[PDB]
C-alpha cells in the first residue's frame, strides 16, 4: 500500500493517490498529520496528472486530519502545489485552499492562512502571486480590522505587478474581492484599481476589466454608476484592441442586467449598435448572439419602440453581412424576436428578413432558420411562410457537401411535424426516398433512421401507403448496395408497423432476396430475419421463415451460413 506511492509505474501512482482518502482511514487519523503529510510535502515531483490528483484530494482531507483544530497543517503541501508552474494544478491548489479556509477558526485564519497568502503574494516567480490573487476573497470577511487593512494593501500591490500575468490575475479576482469589502472602501480602493487596470498597457489585462466591470456595477447603487463605472465601460467598448471590444459584446446581456433598465436605454443601446457595426467580424458575430436576449430585457414600456426603431435597422444590415459566421450567428436567434414583437409587427418587419435569410448562399444560415420555426409558428401561421421553405429545403438536401445533407436529415422528422401531414407527401416524399441512394453511408444510415421517426409522426397506415411500396421496390435495384439498403429499411420499419403489414408485405420481399447472386446481400437477408422474427406469429416462422433459413445454411459462402443458423437460434 505504502509501496504504491514511490512507484515508477504511472498508473499505480494514480490508484494510490486517487485512493489516498482511505489510507488516512487506515493510518491513525492522528498519525496522518504526524507521518503522512510530511512525506506528501517535499517528495512530490511527478506527472501533472498525479499532482492534479493530490491538490484535489487535500481539498477534502479537512476531517481526516482531526477537524478544524488541525486544518492549518494542510497548508504547507498546498502552498507547494500553488508553486508548480502548471496553470491547472495551481488553480486546483487554489481550489482546495479556498475550500479549507472556511474550516479555519477566525483566530486560526490570522495565525496561518493570512501568513500563507502573504508569502505567496510576495513570491519571486509570478506563478506564486497569481495563485495568491484567488485567496483574498475567502480570507477577508472573518479576520481583524488590522489584517483586513493589510490584506488590502497586499492586493493593491498585486494589481500593480511588474508582470502582465499577475495584474491579469489580479483583475480577474477584482470582482470577487470588491464583493467582500465595505460599500465605501469599494469607492476608495477598488474603483481606482479598476480604473487603472481598465486602461492597462497590455490588452490581456484590460480584457478582464469587463467582467470585473459587471461585478462592480452590481454592488453599487444606480446613482453612482454614471460617476464610477460608466466612463470605464465606455472607453472599453471603444477599446483599440478588438479582443476587449469582443468581451463587451460577450458580456452584454449581463452588463445590461447590472446597469439596470435606465442606463440600458441611455448608453447601451447606442453602444450595441456600434458593436453590430464593428470592423472585426468576431465582434459582430458575438453581438448578434445577444439580440433576442438583449431585446427581451428592455424595460416593459420603452422596448417595443426601441427594438423597432434602434435595433431593427441594424439587424437588416447584418442580414446582408459579408460574413457567413455573422449571418448565421444572427439567423440562430433572429426568430425569437417574434414572441416579443407580436403578430402584426413580425409580418411587417421580421418576415421579409426571414425570407431574405432563407434564400441565402450559406447553408448554415438557412439551416438555422429551420432549426427555430417553433418560435414563429405559435404567433404566425406557418402557412404562406411555407412556400419559401421548399426551395431552401431542397437545396440543403441536394447540396454537394455531405455534412450539409446530414444536417437537414437531422431536422427532417421535426420539420415534417410542423409542416403539412399531407404537404409532406406531395413535396418532400421524393427527397427522403432519394437519400437512400447516396454515395455516403452516413447519409443513408441517417435517412433510414429518419423514416422510422417519420412513422412515429404519421402512423402505420401512412407508412403502408406512402413509404413501404417505394422502399420495397428497391429490392430490384441493379446495384446490390441499394438492395442491401432495402433490408436495413425493413429492419427499422418492421418495429413501428405492427404485425399485419410486416407479415403480408415486408416479409415476402425479404425472403425473395435470399437467392440474391451477391453473397453480401444473402447474409443480410438472414441477419434481417433475426430482427423481424419476434414481431411475427409463431406459425409464419414455422411456415415460411424456417425453410428459407435452413436453405441459407447450405450456402457456398462462409459468412452467409454463419448468420443463417445463428438465426435458427431464436427458432429452435
Amino acid at each position: 500500500l505504502i509501496d504504491e506511492l514511490r512507484n515508477e509505474d504511472v498508473q499505480l501512482r494514480l490508484n494510490s493517490i486517487k485512493k489516498l482518502s482511505t489510507i488516512a482511514l487506515a493510518l491513525g487519523v492522528e498519525r496522518t498529520r504526524s507521518e503522512l503529510l510530511p512525506f506528501l510535502t517535499d517528495t512530490i515531483y511527478d506527472e501533472d496528472e498525479v499532482l492534479l490528483a493530490l491538490a484535489e484530494q487535500l481539498g477534502t482531507f479537512t476531517t481526516l486530519v482531526g477537524g478544524p483544530e488541525y486544518v492549518h497543517c494542510l497548508l504547507p503541501p498546498l502552498e507547494s502545489l500553488a508553486t508548480v508552474e502548471e496553470t491547472v494544478v495551481r488553480d486546483k491548489a487554489v481550489e482546495s485552499l479556498r475550500a479549507i479556509s472556511h474550516e479555519h477558526s477566525p483566530s486560526d485564519l490570522e495565525a496561518h492562512f493570512v501568513p500563507l497568502v502573504k508569502r505567496l503574494a510576495g513570491g519571486d516567480w509570478f506563478t506564486s502571486r497569481t495563485s495568491a490573487c484567488g485567496l483574498f476573497s475567502v480570507c477577508y470577511p472573518r479576520v481583524s480590522s488590522a489584517v483586513k487593512a493589510e490584506l488590502r494593501q497586499y492586493f493593491r500591490n498585486l494589481c500593480s505587478d511588474d508582470t502582465r500575468m499577475v495584474r491579469r490575475a489580479a483583475a480577474s479576482k477584482l470582482g470577487e474581492f470588491a464583493k467582500v469589502l465595505e460599500l465605501d472602501n469599494v469607492k476608495s480602493e477598488i474603483i481606482p484599481m479598476f480604473s487603472n487596470l481598465a486602461s492597462d498597457e497590455q490588452d490581456s489585462v484590460r480584457l478582464l476589466a469587463v467582467e470585473a466591470c459587471v461585478n462592480i456595477a452590481q454592488l453599487l447603487p444606480q446613482e453612482d454608476l454614471e460617476a464610477l463605472v460608466m466612463p470605464t465601460l465606455r472607453q472599453a467598448a471603444e477599446d483599440k484592441s478588438w479582443r476587449v471590444r469582443y468581451m463587451v459584446a460577450d458580456k452584454f446581456t449581463e452588463l445590461q442586467k447590472a446597469v439596470g433598465p435606465e442606463i440600458t436605454k441611455t448608453d447601451l443601446v447606442p453602444a450595441f449598435q456600434n458593436l453590430m457595426k464593428d470592423c472585426e467580424a468576431e465582434v459582430r458575430a458575438a453581438a448578434s448572439h445577444k439580440v433576442k436576449e438583449f431585446c427581451e430585457n428592455l424595460s416593459a414600456d420603452c422596448r417595443e419602440n426601441v427594438i423597432m426603431t434602434q435595433i431593427l435597422p441594424c439587424i437588416k444590415e447584418l442580414v446582408s453581412d459579408a460574413n457567413q459566421h455573422v449571418k448565421s450567428a444572427l439567423a440562430s436567434v433572429i426568430m425569437g424576436l417574434s414572441p416579443i414583437l407580436g403578430k402584426d409587427n413580425t409580418i411587417e418587419h421580421l418576415l421579409p428578413l426571414f425570407l431574405a435569410q432563407l434564400k441565402d448562399e450559406c447553408p448554415e444560415v438557412r439551416l438555422n432558420i429551420i432549426s427555430n420555426l417553433d418560435c414563429v409558428n405559435e404567433v404566425i401561421g406557418i402557412r404562406q411562410l411555407s412556400q419559401s421553405l421548399l426551395p431552401a429545403i431542397v437545396e440543403l438536401a441536394e447540396d454537394a457537401k455531405w455534412r450539409v445533407r446530414l444536417a437537414i436529415i437531422e431536422y427532417m422528422p421535426l420539420l415534417a411535424g410542423q409542416l403539412g401531414v399531407e404537404f409532406f407527401d406531395e413535396k418532400l416524399n421524393s427527397l427522403c426516398m432519394a437519400w437512400l441512394v447516396d454515395h455516403v453511408y452516413a447519409i443513408r444510415e441517417a435517412a433510414t433512421s429518419n423514416l422510422k421517426k417519420l412513422v412515429e409522426k404519421f402512423g402505420k397506415e401512412w407508412a403502408h401507403a406512402t413509404i413501404i411500396p417505394k422502399v420495397l421496390a428497391m429490392s430490384g435495384d441493379p446495384n446490390y448496395l441499394h438492395r442491401m439498403t432495402t433490408l436495413f429499411c425493413i429492419n427499422v420499419l418492421s418495429e413501428v408497423c405492427g404485425q399485419d403489414i410486416t407479415t403480408k408485405h415486408m416479409l415476402p420481399t425479404v425472403l425473395r432476396m435470399a437467392g440474391d447472386p451477391v453473397a453480401n446481400v444473402r447474409f443480410n437477408v438472414a441477419k434481417s430475419l433475426q430482427k423481424i422474427g419476434p414481431i411475427l406469429d409463431n406459425s409464419t416462422l414455422q411456415s415460411e421463415v424456417k425453410p428459407i433459413l435452413e436453405k441459407l445454411t447450405q450456402d457456398q459462402d462462409v459468412d452467409v451460413k454463419y448468420f443463417a443458423q445463428e438465426a435458427l437460434t431464436v427458432l429452435s
